[PDB]
């Protein structure tokens, strides 16, 4: 017996960032992020909120991923990406993102669900693979 | 303002296997799996449901992860651990798994949820490495 309280509380617990986003044009903004997404990235919500996540691209907007993003963005389709994002302070992160779109009944417009998972470790020891192999 | 729906298809677009449990006399049985989990487990949900998720250790023993959970559990505390475990075929992977008690508790019974995140690869991976650097 499972309710609507409990369903937050489970993505409060993820580890993983969760957000979600709205399509805007070109834009998809955030209208909604959970804890370990600022945990992981440094910004608060309002400080993010209502704005596209290109902001976690910093100063780094040369991606491959980015035109398979908005591809996949425009078929209304999954899709699952690795990019470099940068926290507040600067830090560098590897982050492999999931976006699933999902269409919300009560309008019928789509929604963006995004999943975060930090795999700075694997990318360091699969290239330091590469590096002993 | 994001709906239910939207709260709910964010637990299924989940990466790690989500579920929840209610404390149950003196066991913790599961009340709610995600996809994910019943994936990386091997197991569907009318298989599982219901039950206290010792199942998965297989053919092991209590370590410190079993004891220790246990412990952060009757003390109300958050714990994680990762385990050895198997799926239905038999198949074994490595639990990354934490466990968080949760309380805003209208109901009386209390409800603990974990987290599964498959680590198996990272390990291997690392293991290689290391053992290639050595
Ligand atoms: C729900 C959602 C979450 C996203 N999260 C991130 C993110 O965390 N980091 C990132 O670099 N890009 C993220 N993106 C992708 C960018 O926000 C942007 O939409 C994408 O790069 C599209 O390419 P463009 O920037 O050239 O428009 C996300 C997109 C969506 C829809
Ligand atoms: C919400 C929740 C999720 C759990 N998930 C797992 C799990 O994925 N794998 C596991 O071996 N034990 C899990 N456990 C703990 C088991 O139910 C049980 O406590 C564990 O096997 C330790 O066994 P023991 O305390 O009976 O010795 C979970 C417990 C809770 C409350």
């Amino acid at each position: 017996m499972i309710n609507a309280q409990l369903l937050q509380s489970m993505v409060d617990a993820s580890n993983d960032g969760i957000v979600v986003a709205e399509k805007e044009g070109d834009d998809t903004i955030l209208i909604y992020v959970n804890a370990a997404f600022e945990y992981l990235t440094g910004y608060s919500r309002d400080e993010i909120l209502y704005q596209d996540c290109r902001f976690l691209q910093g100063d780094d907007r040369d991606q491959l991923g980015r035109a398979r993003i908005r591809k996949a963005m425009a078929e209304g389709r999954p899709c699952r990406e690795v990019l470099r994002n940068y926290r507040k302070d600067g830090s560098a992160f590897w982050n492999e993102l999931s976006i699933t779109p999902v269409k919300s009944d009560f309008d019928q417009r789509t929604y963006f669900i995004g999943i975060q998972k930090d795999v700075s470790r694997q990318v360091e020891l699969e290239r330091e693979l590469a590096e002993l192999r």
